[PDB]
C-alpha cells in the first residue's frame, strides 16, 4: 500500500538479459503491480524471447509469491537510432537485424501508444562505449561521439518521444556511474563524459518535461555490480558500508523514483552505492597503514 | 511491497502535527512500523495531552483508515546530552515541570528499557533564535545555538542511538536549500547550521556505516506576508514541477530512505523540493519577460 | 610579479575581438607571454587582414600602452583531428579556399617546428547549431554536433598538444552555469556538451597531470531584447556583486589559472561570474516584493 | 603590473609564525607592494614579536629584491571573542594574556581603522579544533561548538567589523579542507563540521558583502603541508599531480582572490591542492596492483 503501481504502464529501454539494472527494475516495478514493457537490442532480441519462454529465467522472474514476472510485450529497440530514415543500409542488410522491424525510438513510441495506451514509468537503462577500455588521451572522435549518442543523447531521444504519451505525474529513470563527477581511472572512452552529459540532461529534462508534461525525470549513480573485479573490492574496502553492490540495490531505488513516494522528487542524482561518493579518501591506500 | 514490521523507529522532534516529523512517523506506521517519539519537554504534556483526548484522531488517519500510534512520546531537549549539562534555572524554569530525562543520553536508555533495539532514527530538529537576522548581523551565541540545536544534536542522536540500533539500519536528517546555495532571509546562521548538518551526514555515515552498519541520509526539503509564502509561491513559480510541496511529499521520501529498499543508499542529500535545485535561474525574474 | 616571460601560450578560437580567447591571449601577452593564434578558417583572411591593416590596434591596446602581437595565428578548424576526416564538400566548399592544415594535429605540428614546446593552452571554442531549440526539440544530429565542437575538441586539443607541452603546463577552457544547473534557453545540447566539458576537464587534468605534468583548468563564466540581454539583465540584479561582467574578468582569471601562481592548482571549475552561481534565488522574483 | 596592489591594505587574522599559510599569504600580499597588517594570538604576539625584530626571521621576511617583508602593525587578535564582554575573566587574569589588550575582533577593527583608515583585503587563516583527534561519535558538544567558533564563526565576526571599514571592490579569503565536502578520517572533532559552515558562510557572505559593501568573499580549499605524514604521501601517490604542496602555492592563490584580477570572483571554493578534490578512487590502494 505505501507503493501501490497497480493501474500504472512501465516501459524499460535495455533489457537483453537477467543480470543488469534493466531486468532488476522491471521485476521490481513489476512486483509492485505495474504492466512492464520491455525494449531489447534487435540483434539479441530473439534469444531473450527463446530464453524466456523456454522456462529457462523461471528462477529470474521468480516473484514474493511464487509468480512470474509478465511483459506487455518486448520491443525490439535500437537507441542508437530515433526515426527510420536514420538507419544505416548496411544495419538493414545486417544478418542479426532481418526479420525485426520498427525498432527506432519513434517507431516503439508509436507501438506502445498503439498497444498499451499512455505510460506512467519511464526507464532508461542502457550505455554503450565502443572505446572503454581506452583512455581519454586515446580516445577517438568517433568513439568518444559514438558513447555519447548510445549513453546521453538516447535518454534524450526516449524522452522526446515517451514525454508525449506519458501520463501527468508520471516519472523516468537512468543510470549513471561516479566517473561523470569524479575522476575513475578505466573508465573509460568518453563514457565518463557522456555520463556527465546524462546528470545534465536528467537535470535539464527534468525542467523541460515537468514543465510539458508534469513529469519526473530522475537519475541514480550507481556503484559497480578485471576492471571491475578490482571495483568491487575497491567500494567493498572502502566505502561506508561493508557490502557487496547487488542489483536489487539500484532496482529498489528506481521503484521509489518511480513509484508516487517521489511526486517532489526530480532533476536529482541519486547515490546508490554502498555511500561510496561520500568519501574524500581510500582506507585501503598503500600510504596508510591496515 | 516494502515491510517495516518487526521493525521499530525513534522519531525526535515532533511537537506540532503540521511538521515533518509528524509527517515522516505516521508514513513509517503506514509501512508497518512501531513508532516512538521525542518531544521537546516545554510542549510534551499539552502534546501527550492533545492526543489522548481525540484532538489529533483526523491527523493520525491512516491511508486505509486506521489510526497511528505511539510506541511512546518521550521527553527529549536536544540541546543536552547529559543531565549533567542541564543548567539550574533550566532544571528550575517553571516550563519544565514534572518531566525528567530528556538529556539525549536519557531518552536513549528508556528506549532502550521500554523497547529494546531500534532500526530506524529521525532527527526533525532545527531551531535557530536569530533566524530572522541575517548572516552579517547574527552574534556568536545565536550561531552558536543554531548549530548547537540542529546541527551537533545529530551528532549526539547518533553517539547515543547509534549503539542500539539493528545493523542494515538508517538515520535521516532533514536539511535546506540555504546550506548549499544563498537563500536570503534564511538567517540566524540556520544556513551554517545546515552546511554543517549535511557534512556530518557524510562523515557519520563512513562512521556509523563503519562501525554500527547504519546509513545516514539526509532530505533537503522546499519550503511547507511572510517569508515562508513568498518562498511558497516562489518555488511553485519556479521548480519544474508546478505543485505545493506537501509534508506527505517528505513523509515518503524518509520512508523511502528508511526502508530496505535503500540499503545501498548511504551519505545522501536528496532534494525533495520539486526540482527547484536543479535550476540555475528563475523563470520569474522581473529582467525577464513573462 | 607573475612572470610568463621565456613563455608560450596557444590560443584556440578567436575570431573575432570581442570574445573571452581575445580578452585571454591579451591578458597572458600583458604578463608577457608569446602568444599564438588558432583561429576557424573560413575567419583567417579576414582576420588576419584586419589585424595587418591597422583595424584592431585599439583592441590591441596594452595596458602599459604598447600593442600585443602574435607569434601566429592558425587556420584551426576544432571539427577535425586528421586530415583524413575532412569531407570532400568542405576540402572543396570555397569558404575554405587557400588555407590548409587546419586539423588539431596539423596545427601541432605547425605549432612545435614554428616554435616549440608550449606551456599555455586555451580551448575558447563553443558551437552548437540548434542552441536556439529546447533540449526536447535537440535532433542527435545538432546535440552531437555540439559535443563534437564544443567538448570533444578539448580533449583532442590535449591529446595533440600536451605531447609538446613543457612539465608545469596547464590548459584552460570555458564552460557555463547550465552544465551544472537548469539555464532554460541555453538549448541545443549545449548545457550537455558543457556539462561533458567540464567532466573531461577533470578526467584530462589526472591523465594530462600524470602523463606530461600538466594542469587542466575550467572557467565557467556568466554572460558577456536578446537572450543575452535578459541573462546579463538578471545577472546584474541577481548576483552578489552588482556589476557588468566585462571580459577582462574572465581574461585575468585565466591569466591566474594559466600562470605559475596557480600550480597546486588542477581539475577546477572556476566561476568567473560576479558570484551568481553562489544563489539559490532571485531576489526579483515577481513572486517576491522589490 | 598585472598584480599592482600598491595603494591597498591587508589585514591578515592568524599569523604566530612563518610556517602556516597566514605567513604565506602575507609574503605574497606584500610582495604585490601592498601594506600588511597582522592579527596574532595574544598567547604568542611577544615570542613573534621577538621573533621578528631578533633578525631571525630574515631569511623567511626575505623578498624577490633582498629586501624584507615589513608590517604596518601586529595586534593582538583572539578569533573567540567579539567585543570585551564576552572574554571570560580568568582568561583576562590569564598569565598569557595580561600586558596585551584590546584584542577582541571589533576592538582590533577599531584599532586597524584609527592607524591605517580603510582597508582592501581581508584574510582569515586561523581555525582551532580543541578535539580534532577525536571521530565524530567521540567528540563532545563544547568540543563541537568550540571548533565551530574559533573555525567557522571568526570569519563571520571579522567581517562583520572589518566590512564597514573595507573600501569597494575589497575581497576576503579564508582557508578550508576536503573533509567539509568528503569524509576524511581523521579530521576531526567537528573541523570537518566547521569548514563545512565556512564554506556556507563563505558563499552566504559574499552575498551580504556584495551587496552592502561591494566587497569579494572567497575561500581555499588546501591540500595538506601522523595523520599528516600519511595524508602528505596520500596526496604525494593519489593527486593529479605527483608534487608536494608548498605554502606558496596556497599563498600564490590567495594573491589572485584578493587582486583585482578577480574582480568577477565570489562565493568561491578554490581547490588549490594538487587536484586530489578531483579523484573519485585512489592509485595506490591495497585493492588495486601497483
Amino acid at each position: 500500500f505505501p507503493i501501490d503501481l497497480r493501474g500504472q504502464t512501465a516501459f524499460v529501454a535495455g533489457v537483453a538479459d537477467s543480470h543488469g539494472y534493466g531486468w532488476a527494475i522491471a521485476k521490481h516495478l513489476a512486483s509492485a503491480g505495474a504492466r512492464v514493457a520491455l525494449g531489447t537490442w534487435p540483434p539479441v532480441l530473439g534469444l531473450f524471447q527463446k530464453s524466456l519462454q523456454s522456462g529457462r529465467l523461471d528462477e529470474d522472474r521468480k516473484l514474493p509469491d511464487g509468480s512470474l514476472i509478465e511483459f506487455a510485450g518486448v520491443y525490439p529497440l535500437d537507441a542508437a537510432f530515433d526515426k527510420p530514415e536514420d538507419v544505416p543500409q548496411d544495419i538493414k542488410d545486417n544478418k542479426r537485424y532481418a526479420g525485426v522491424d520498427g525498432y527506432t525510438i519513434k517507431e516503439v513510441a508509436v507501438k506502445v501508444k498503439q498497444d498499451l495506451g499512455n505510460i506512467d514509468i519511464l526507464v532508461h537503462s542502457l550505455a554503450n562505449g565502443p572505446e572503454v577500455t581506452k583512455p581519454l588521451l586515446e580516445t577517438s572522435r568517433k568513439g568518444y561521439l559514438a558513447a555519447s549518442s548510445n549513453s546521453a543523447y538516447s535518454f534524450v531521444s526516449l524522452l522526446q518521444h515517451f514525454g508525449p504519451i506519458m501520463n501527468e505525474g508520471g516519472s523516468a529513470v537512468t543510470l549513471s556511474y561516479l566517473a561523470a563527477e569524479r575522476v575513475v581511472p578505466g573508465y573509460g572512452g568518453g563514457m565518463s563524459s557522456a555520463k556527465a552529459a546524462l546528470e545534465s540532461d536528467t537535470r535539464t529534462l527534468a525542467w523541460e518535461a515537468g514543465q510539458k508534461y508534469g513529469v519526473r525525470v530522475n537519475a541514480i549513480s550507481a556503484g559497480p555490480l578485471s576492471f571491475i573485479d578490482y571495483a568491487i573490492d575497491y567500494s567493498y574496502n572502502n566505502a561506508p558500508l561493508r557490502r557487496d553492490l547487488h542489483s536489487d540495490d539500484v532496482g529498489g531505488a528506481a521503484l521509489f523514483l518511480l513509484s508516487p513516494l517521489a511526486r517532489a522528487v526530480s532533476g536529482v542524482t541519486l547515490y546508490v552505492d554502498n555511500g561510496l561518493h561520500a568519501m574524500g579518501q581510500a582506507v585501503d591506500s598503500r600510504s596508510m597503514p591496515p
